[PDB]
């Protein structure tokens, strides 16, 4: 394609995929996929933007940290609570009380399962009102030694005790690869509080505080006909909301196990689909609707489910929150990992390397990073692995200072004889000085790896150095 100038770039992002080679073709098409610069996410997002200038398409895969990533979930609301001790002759809608200090806070939780002696065995509380009484004194989401529930005064039965721990910030839930998939979506710690809080396993797609505007709505063949009446009631939050799914569907729910999803970020409807909690069922038209499926199959941009342990005839809305994407601690290695998904000609054609977008990081990560993505370009031959200088050495002081930091790090030397970059590649370009380009986005003049931007440069000239696009000043020139 001018000899199929195919980019590669692996770095942090405000939105995953989260180690997936997902291809990018426009500009437009990355912001929707892993979209605005952050502050900790600038020089990847510029380093692919003002690539695709020159750029026809492009490899990412997100660095996420494995560790604390989190995908925002429909658990991530609610509240520790264990039965610790089972009553006797209760009933299903006998309603809980939270008290703060002997005074009332929320008293709208309700047992919700009983089984045939009247045992508690699950209840239901909202959250809405305690979070915010806990924030406004400092308990939060610490909670436990003030706060208190008990029942109705009173359902017809006795005995019970429930136990108050903390707000749950944990969505629960973290998707990168699919080989994981839906594998994270059954694992028995996630899947163990889709009972407890009796809620279905819909969690946002990507890693991401970005997840927390997703809010899923939630109906069944049930409160379908009623769709207009059915007043679903909101998770973990509280409260209700008149239903809309037979105000936005037209083929409705068909068997009792297929369900009206209605995805919304921002009070936007951006999907509506149903789906089946039941094998092989299909729409008019035999595309499996069945759930685990359908997303199985890049079914949806925005969120994952699972049919497991999805509460039957589940009517209601999920709120995601606690979702996050924590770049705050990506190791210079969660780094390597992601990179490594290109060191095989068996698997990825790409023919360049874009590096130097790890310019801005520590500057030890800056070099060791860098240093082994030279280290797979040699080891495959295939490509170029064009890299560029830390900010440290080159964008602050003067070029007299400039160029002996350069050329110390090129070998040993001076400061950075640990953090060196020296090697010795046919493959290796290193790349020379960094860019200063204008941010459209956060509207800021910003300083940029320039590795990034000559990559695209090559897709261009001949097959895979005249003057660069949107530059507006060198850190050093020229001369």
């Amino acid at each position: 394609n001018n000899s199929t100038g195919t980019a590669a770039l692996a770095g942090k992002f405000q939105w995953g995929p989260a180690f997936q080679i997902k291809q990018v073709t426009n500009e437009v098409d990355l912001v929707n996929t892993f979209g605005q610069p952050t502050a900790e996410t600038a020089d990847y997002f510029m380093s692919a933007m003002n690539f695709l200038q020159y750029g026809n398409d492009l490899r990412v895969v997100r660095a996420v940290d494995r560790d604390t990533a989190k995908n925002s979930s429909p658990i991530a609301g609610n509240i520790e609570y264990t039965i610790s001790t089972p009553g006797s002759n209760y009933a299903v809608g006998d309603k809980i009380t939270v008290k703060y200090v002997s005074d009332d806070i929320e008293t709208e939780g309700k047992i919700t399962e009983v089984d045939a002696d009247g045992k508690i065995k699950k209840i239901n509380i909202p959250t809405a009102k305690i979070i915010a009484k806990a924030k406004e004194v400092g308990e939060y989401p610490t909670l436990g030694s003030n706060w208190t529930a008990e029942i109705s005064s009173s359902s017809s039965g006795l005995a019970a005790v429930i136990t108050l721990g903390k707000i749950i910030t944990d969505s629960g839930i973290l998707l990168a690869e699919i080989e994981n998939a839906e594998a994270a979506m059954t694992a028995v710690d996630f899947q163990a509080n889709l009972k407890k809080y009796g809620i279905p396993g819909v969690v946002a797609l990507y890693p991401g505080e970005l997840g927390d505007k997703i809010e899923i709505e939630i109906v069944s063949k049930a409160d379908y006909a009623k769709g207009a009446s059915a007043l679903l009631p909101i998770y973990p939050g509280g409260g209700t909301r008149a239903s809309t799914a037979k105000a936005v569907f037209g083929y409705g729910p068909q068997t009792d196990s297929q369900y009206a999803i209605i995805v919304r970020r921002n009070d936007a409807i951006v999907q509506s689909v149903v789906l089946s909690t039941k094998r092989g069922g299909k729409d008019i038209y035999d595309s499996n609707i069945y759930i685990d499926d359908f997303f199985a199959k890049g079914g949806s941009e925005y969120i994952f489910a699972t049919a497991q342990n999805w509460p039957e005839g589940f009517s209601g809305i999920l709120t995601l929150s606690g979702g996050l994407s924590s770049n705050a601690e990506v190791t210079a290695g969660d780094l390597m990992e992601a990179w490594d998904f290109f060191a095989d000609r068996e698997s990825v054609d790409v023919q360049l390397f874009i590096a130097g977008s790890c310019a801005g990081e520590s500057l030890e990560t800056a070099s060791t990073v860098q240093k082994h993505v030279v280290s797979i370009g040699d080891v495959r031959q295939d490509c170029l692995v064009l890299c560029s200088p830390p900010r440290e050495t080159v964008v602050g002081i003067p070029v007299t200072r400039a160029v002996d930091n350069l050329v110390n790090w090129r070998t040993a030397a001076g400061s950075y004889t640990d953090n060196n970059f020296n090697i010795s590649s046919t493959y290796a370009a290193i790349d020379g000085n960094y860019k200063y380009q204008y941010d459209k986005y956060n509207d800021v003049n910003r300083w940029v790896p320039l590795a990034a931007d000559i990559a695209g440069l090559c897709a261009r000239t001949d097959n895979v150095r005249g003057q660069i696009l949107n530059v507006i000043k060198l850190a050093i020139e020229t001369p």
